[PDB]
């Protein structure tokens, strides 16, 4: 079938935990994407002068895989800092092939992020063709792990009391089961302006901090059960999403690549 990748340059996620060093800072929001220099990603930050102090660090584009970045929060509203590829050229996600993030990530415990959060992948979609206008703009989140909240713990898998919406089916993938979630936003803000729009969800029930996402997986079985991405995908990144809460989330390891179906490398980054 699809070919798991066994290039070499592809960083072991489980081991890769070393901390980094000498980040580059942003804590303001950031006003959509921005390019990082000598790299092939961006990164975003949204930080609500409603709330207290937060940051995005990245890393840098010659250790943690190329994408590794630290954030904190102190009493946000809705912190959100992401970084990786920016796409945004009319493009289905099948355009890019079979996409993956290997990561390792430390962060605060339980409790510290609010009363909802979310790590893992994010981005959106437009589909101007859909016959459903709700379904014309998508927000999309796989889910790897969260921070629980004073109601349930970090170790337990976030449900729909948490995301909103219809539980549409499952798979199992990367160790995990996955629950596939659709929630409609009706008159919330997007890229978009307010509008009504839909959110994709793969929630993880076995929380983890390290491993590889085989991210094209989840669109696949999204598109089977009815939740079609559409033409012009806008982004893939690593996200971490703070409700409230006071906390970090440090990452080792942030490493995306694309590989084809026989597994040969077509992006990656970053003598003895």
């Amino acid at each position: 079938q699809v070919v798991k990748p066994t290039d070499e340059r592809i960083i072991d996620p489980s081991t890769a935990n070393t901390q980094l060093t000498g980040g580059v800072c942003y804590n303001t929001t950031s006003g959509g994407n921005k390019p990082l220099a000598g790299s092939p990603y961006g990164y975003e930050t949204w930080i609500d002068t409603g709330g207290g102090v937060c940051s995005l660090c990245w890393y840098g584009a010659d250790q943690g895989g190329g994408a590794a970045f630290r954030a904190t929060w102190t009493n946000p509203h809705d912190f959100l800092g992401r970084l990786g590829y920016f796409w945004n050229e009319n493009k289905p996600y099948s355009h890019y092939e079979n996409i993956y993030c290997g990561f390792n990530y430390t962060r605060s415990g339980r409790k510290t992020a609010g009363d909802y959060s979310y790590i893992g992948i994010y981005g959106w979609s437009r589909n101007p063709s859909a016959s459903n206008s709700n379904e014309r703009l998508i927000e999309y989140y796989i889910v790897e792990d969260w921070f629980g909240n004073q109601w349930q713990a970090d170790t337990s898998p976030m449900g729909i009391n948490t995301t909103g919406g219809t539980v549409m089916g499952s798979f199992t993938v990367d160790g995990s089961s996955y629950q596939i979630i659709r929630n409609t936003r009706v008159n919330q803000p997007s890229i978009e302006g307010d509008k009504t729009f839909v959110q994709y969800f793969s929630i993880r029930q076995s929380p983890r901090k390290s491993g590889t996402i085989s991210i094209t997986e989840h669109f696949k079985k999204w598109e089977k059960l009815g939740m079609k991405l559409g033409d012009n995908m806008y982004e893939c990144k690593f996200l971490i999403e703070a409700g409230a809460g006071e906390g970090f989330f440090d990452a080792r390891l942030i490493q995306f690549y694309r590989a084809d179906n026989e597994g040969n490398i077509l992006q990656i980054t970053p003598h003895h």
